[PDB]
């Protein structure tokens, strides 16, 4: 059943990304000592991996070899978690503890967390531009790091993280909400699936456009129901947001029917794309690895 | 071939247009990242990095069309880094150059995005930038250059360097490595991003034109202490003594113009320069303080 090869596709690619992102990481006993072991306190150990499971499970569907997705998928990687290190930061989100363990500035120090971020963005470039596993023509690679720096900066993931910060005593419409969540948030998930498709030599524009409003849908989605569960959570026991907007039902349809759209752009595909089908659910649900292992198994 | 000084005009005011084309719009969201982006850019600089750029592609016969992308990508990881060193976690400077710094006419957080974002432009303008009219080979080989003379094994790291080595002394080795790394990296990156748009240039000239921004690149940091020591962390004077440090300028300055063997007047730019950021721009905030 798709779920249960879901949940083997998971850890399997968990750890090969594990792997994939220690070897792309400098040594921790190579000058500059301090800084490499920041960013690998901060990438390495774990984490959902989401970015590179899209970028894995796009990979198997539309027929290309792993091999070929390790570098774009610790690239997406890379720079998620420098976006984390730099937010994390007193001046912006202020998080003194991420995944029951202190934040790179609380377990190094704010100029250590200010350059290991800044390392790891410049080093997902360095992925892109270099690392000789991503065996594709010079146009495609030129075409990743075209992706990934449109969707990292200004008009991205950057951009995004602006208009969070602008709008913290504000009321938004639905398209202003919805615009900041696609910047912040949507473009990276996007890249992810991108990335995938440009290691696939010749691929249909009609397959590229399919995965992306796949990829878009299912970023818009699973942040409503963050909101959703968010505000299930406060209500039940002794920011602009979703179910503020729309109502706790309304922000409920909102999320099933992008929830709706996502399955619906792999009409294009047949069973290879189960593992994406399935894949909407979890990420969208925002279950964990453990709860969807202990229910296929 | 014309003077130093009408290159230096030429050059300042193209950059400033060329950086204007590729930085989003004031009036554009998000309003103020873009604005603070455009304070710190185009606020003023001595666009070190950029004249180094198009006076490389003078002197190996590249046309200035195929440089204002590469000049900008190297001015932006520049300026991004000089924001995040202003930082209070990390040199926490209120004024820069005479104006106030990006995190002091916005604040922090602003601060730590506008570098975030000139960091991923910089990978933008050298992977889409059309006016960059050069094979898909030389492309990928001016972005691979920019994020290892940016990353970890370059500025970034070289930084890291300098913070870990305070409250200490260091060898000749590693100061000049922390040196080569914190800034060289960069420099030597604008000089090779323009031998990149010259397909088919021989390996002997990029590694002439190499030899010269490292040289130089050293020069100006020695000469910057010997500066400071005259007037009143490791450091040449220091380690050397003020002969020893001053020798080392003079053999670095040397080097560099070695490099540049047998070129004719052609090269005057270049050797011209190096004389100019050597002597005058290492002199600088010394000069206005």
């Amino acid at each position: 059943n798709p779920e249960r090869s879901l949940s083997d596709f998971m850890r399997s690619s968990q750890e090969r990304v594990e792997r994939a992102l220690d070897a792309r990481l400098p040594a921790a006993d190579r000058m500059p000592e301090r800084l490499h072991q920041a960013m690998r306190y901060s990438v390495l150990g774990g984490g959902k991996r989401m970015r590179p499971l899209l970028t894995y499970a796009t990979g198997q569907t539309i027929g290309v070899a792993a091999d070929l997705l390790d570098g774009p998928a610790c690239a997406v990687e890379f720079i998620h978690v420098y976006s984390l290190i730099h937010d994390d930061l007193p001046a912006m989100d202020d998080d003194d503890l991420r995944r029951g363990k202190p934040t790179c500035h609380k377990a190094y120090d704010e100029a250590t967390a200010i350059l290991a971020g800044d390392g790891l963005q410049a080093l997902a470039f360095h992925v892109l531009a270099q690392d000789p596993s991503i065996a594709v023509p010079a146009e495609n690679r030129i075409a990743m790091i075209e992706t990934l720096a449109k969707a990292s900066g200004p008009a991205g993931m950057v951009g995004g993280q602006a208009i969070d910060l602008a709008s913290v005593g504000k009321k938004l419409d639905l398209p202003g909400l919805e615009n900041m969540h696609i910047r912040k948030t949507g473009a990276l998930i996007r890249a992810s699936v991108r990335l995938a498709c440009l290691a696939r030599p010749g691929l249909p524009a009609e397959q590229f456009d399919r995965l992306d409003h796949y990829a878009k849908c299912i970023g818009l989605a699973f942040q409503i129901q963050d909101d959703i569960l968010d505000e299930e959570s406060d209500t039940q026991t002794l920011k602009p947001n979703y179910p503020a907007l729309l109502g706790l039902s309304g922000a409920k349809e909102k999320a099933e029917e992008m929830h709706e759209a996502a399955l619906e752009s792999l009409a294009g595909f047949g069973p290879e794309a189960d593992l994406l089908r399935e894949l909407a659910r979890f990420i969208i649900q925002r279950q964990s690895a453990e709860n969807l292992y202990f229910q296929s198994h």
